[PDB]
């Protein structure tokens, strides 16, 4: 209660999501997806920040099977411009800085101030790990890329905020919660994510999306998933604008159900402004 | 002769690549990016990208990623994910009192769990489990994971197909440095392509309709935001065919003029497992 349990550890961009979505809100590091998902079944966190998308690259659980097992609703959503910081020990400078520590992703995205200060690089295993590391060795040689929160908790200095040579990465995520007893009462503004399954037949998809595009809904997301030890029929994940007891979405719910089986809502949520902001 | 996989060796990705590529040494690479890298800096032919898991697993997001390395996809591997239960050299059983395994293989055996009463300890990956029940000496501690994580850590196999609840299979794709030609025309062939269209209602529709009248099946479908613009949307899709040949060849000419930059990732024979009871 009051409690956002995130997958990673302190500093992590997730965390930093948590706090971004959720201020004031105490946040609960979880090494693993599924324990993540444990602690808002068990009681430990009201909510679980998951991540499901990333612009550039990323790594982000299978909730299809696990999600609905165990019995999370997808509550919300959240955005996030990821933010590299340049992170050193308190008294050192960028002059210092010899070797660079970070994720394999984000050492890509930062090869312009690589070159510009010939640092070397050195790969660790996450961003989070890589703070903690420079600032238990002691070395002002070493510095990471990571969070400007992963600097404020391992007391790091930021040496220069915004690294990233482009835009590069921005993160998605659901924000899920125990399964509540009703849905959000119907209004504007609303998404919806559901579960539904087609025959592995030419256009199966095609005919179940039918009622939406007529009907003027628009998808924000789709993805596929195998069926176990069947190659009959295919499952997927669908965002989409609108709300399940509500036009225009109502009415195109009922003529996908024609078109599929076993439809089901994984959650029915806000749409964040980030979606309508330049 | 060397195929780069992400994890530790005698992981499930590490056995696939035996499966798939026989005789071949296997890279271990920590990182996603680490494994796409030793194929284009030539410190491996190929590399095993595990793509989709029919009940759960960690897959890397390859639609960026695996082109910018200018990587594609030769092949594709499907595994029927098998659990065995090891203990140390000299164990049995009866002296196991703690199971160590990976969250989701520790929900598939839950049966052998309660069999034998064993107090579950879920530790990050199945091979890392079998290299610390090596690592510790305890013929009380024994781990679920692969034959293979056993042969390769001198385990000995106590169960070998420790029954699952509900079974899960794990499907690769088998990435090499981009060839100089496609392969030629013919029968069994799968295509795997990225395309974008914009966000309107009816955008995806209208690009996949040209597919169904022309009769062609649909394998995989998935969808990518696009970074800064929300106006768009990228697609992954694998499709059954070849780009040269028909029934595909005509349909994507179609899906080309309701999308924009359409890139094929790769075209390579379809798996017999398709195909299999
Ligand atoms: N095979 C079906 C369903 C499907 C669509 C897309 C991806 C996977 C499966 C079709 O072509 O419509
Ligand atoms: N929004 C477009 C394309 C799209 C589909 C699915 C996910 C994302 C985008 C449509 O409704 O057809």
């Amino acid at each position: 209660e009051r409690i956002i349990a995130f997958q990673g550890r302190p500093g992590a961009y997730s965390d930093l999501a948590c706090r971004q979505a959720r201020p004031g809100w105490t946040t609960l590091p979880c090494q693993t997806f599924a324990q993540t998902i444990a602690a808002v079944h068990d009681g430990r966190a009201e909510l679980a920040m998951l991540a499901c998308e990333n612009s550039l690259a990323g790594r982000v659980p299978d909730i299809h099977a696990l999600l609905p097992e165990a019995g999370l609703f997808i509550v919300g959503e959240h955005f996030q411009r990821v933010e590299h910081c340049l992170l050193g020990i308190p008294g050192s400078t960028l002059a210092d800085a010899r070797r660079i520590h970070t994720h394999p992703v984000a050492m890509a995205q930062v090869r312009g101030i690589i070159t510009e200060l010939g640092l070397d690089p050195v790969v660790e295993f996450d961003t989070a790990g890589a703070a903690e590391m420079v600032r238990e060795w002691g070395r002002k040689e070493d510095v990471a890329v990571a969070s400007a929160l992963a600097a404020e908790l391992n007391g790091l200095e930021i040496l220069r905020r915004n690294v990233e040579d482009a835009t590069h990465n921005t993160t998605r995520f659901y924000i899920a919660s125990r399964r509540p007893a009703t849905l959000p009462p119907p209004g504007p503004g609303f998404m919806t994510t559901l579960l539904f399954r087609v025959n592995n037949q030419p256009g199966a998809l095609y005919k179940a999306l039918g009622g939406l595009a007529t009907a003027g809904v628009n998808m924000t997301r789709l993805e596929s998933y195998m069926l176990e030890g069947s190659f009959s029929a295919t499952q997927f994940l669908m965002d989409v604008e609108g709300h399940p007891e509500a036009p225009p979405l109502a009415r195109a719910l009922d003529e996908l159900s024609f078109f599929s089986e076993q439809q089901e809502i994984l959650g029915v949520y806000p749409a964040s402004p980030f979606r309508r902001k330049p």
